[PDB]
């Protein structure tokens, strides 16, 4: 099978960025955000399914993939920014209002989308993330080892980008196959797009940037709308990885902390949901596409 | 002024490791075990003057500067079998019982020496450490992101070897920087010796191997003393950085739960205490082997 078939690649020229899309179908418009290490090309098992009957927008987070600020200095990495990057994008191409799924660091920026914007954002769907703010109050010995990660690209410039820099190929096919919990799930030629992305500094730069805006701008917009009282506005889908749950820290849980409008389920597969289980997502993701049809 | 002006240096031939030593003075013995990611050099400010009154050791640990394991495809570098090299290492010397001050992980060498064989510590003393099990209870994100390598170094063979090999004079004069809080406190010479044994990749894996082992089999080791209700039977000197503590944390409080007999001060200095702030762990230290005289 073809990856993306009939997808039109864009690129778009924004306020603060360059950015790689890829375009499809009619109906209304859904935005698929992706995250690290990766691009959008993650959705390849699922963004052909749902461009049978809705508008498919499927963009390279700034910085990922073939997107770049255009500041090439200081750029702004965080997740309000690529928020706006969003709005733009949809906007551009005739979208003012439409629903966000993203996974890893892409539902991060869906996230905080939905919160800033509320107008922007008809349903959001997170597939196995929850906020910053909760991952933040969960970190003990087990979780510092498991996302040691988190810990390191967040290190001051630049000493990540010196790590992960000397042998990029290694990093990259290592990273996979831990988050893949050693599963098989990456098509060949979407790798190779993924380590293309990763030869390049700049991508690998913007990465820890992004890691770094976590621990830092990210998790201080999330505590702002938590003193505020501010929740997600429309409906909320969280597809969660079949693990065990410390209380306090079950996904349905958290996200009715943040919504009022929740729903969800447990797949069984890696933290790679787009991959790894796509036609269970699928299957999750257009019966609540279709039951929250009013609110598109 | 000289670097360990006197020190007789020796290669010491035990069961498991080939041991790198110096040693000078005459009178009750003291053994001196430096940490991360230094050599028995650290003590360059601090051994002559001890020498003066003691006999002082210095050792390098097991996988350290010039001290090796035996074994180089699995060598054990858990604390328990570094302790175990400090029982050999002073036995041949001709000392059955003696004093320990450690810094860094060479306090955590001491103390599981001090749990394991209680007969061979007269007194023990820790700079800036309290036991495994104490920080592992304290992990959170501000933990984790300042100790970031707490968990890069733990991950399996060979993630953190790879990252760090890659240009280990930049990853180790970053980390000794760091440790020093930005202070100028290493002795070019000095420096030069920490520079050569972290160019050895068979060092720079012996380091991911004590960490490794933080983890795991050292842990396992200090909660089974816990659930024992086993302490140090010595006399303790704790001297710890002058910073703020949380509840349960301060390293007085922590190690009061460790022994019965312990006493301590905090200095004005970053973390590394023996090249930053010699004088005043001089004063404490001279005081506690006089008072404790009996004891040794
Ligand atoms: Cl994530
Ligand atoms: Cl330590």
């Amino acid at each position: 099978d073809p990856l993306l078939p009939g997808f039109d690649y864009l690129t778009l020229h924004t306020s603060a960025a360059r950015l790689r899309v890829a375009v499809k179908g009619s109906g209304p418009p859904l935005l698929l955000l992706h995250g690290y290490p990766q691009t959008h090309l993650a959705w390849h098992r699922i963004a052909p399914r749902l461009a049978e009957d809705y508008s498919v927008v499927l963009a390279d987070l700034r910085g990922y993939g073939e997107s770049r600020a255009l500041d090439e200095e200081g750029a702004d990495y965080s997740k309000a920014a690529l928020a706006r990057d969003q709005l733009e994008t949809m906007g551009q191409l005739g979208f003012e209002r439409f629903a966000v799924i993203g996974h890893d660091r892409g539902a991060r920026v869906g996230y905080r989308l939905a919160l800033d914007h509320p107008q922007a954002v008809a349903a959001f769907v997170s597939l196995d993330v929850v906020p910053i703010l909760d991952n933040w109050a969960a970190v003990n010995k087990v979780f510092a080892l498991n996302a040691y990660h988190w810990f390191l690209l967040a290190q001051p410039y630049d000493l990540p980008e010196r790590l992960i820099g000397a042998d990029p190929e290694h990093f990259l096919d290592y990273t996979l196959r831990r988050m893949a919990q050693g599963r098989d799930i990456y098509h060949p030629q979407a790798l190779e797009s993924y380590r293309r992305a990763f030869r390049d500094p700049a991508v690998r730069h913007a990465m820890c940037e992004d890691y770094r805006a976590a621990v830092g701008v990210d998790a201080d917009a999330d505590q702002a709308d938590r003193d505020a009282g501010r929740r997600l506005q429309c409906p909320v889908q969280v597809l969660w990885q079949e693990r065990p749950y410390a209380a306090g820290q079950h996904p349905l849980e958290i996200w009715k902390t943040w919504a009022g409008q929740v729903e969800g389920a447990a797949i069984g597969a890696s933290h790679m949901l787009p991959e790894d289980a796509p036609d269970a997502v699928l299957e999750h993701l257009l019966g609540f596409l279709a039951s929250h049809r009013e609110a598109l």
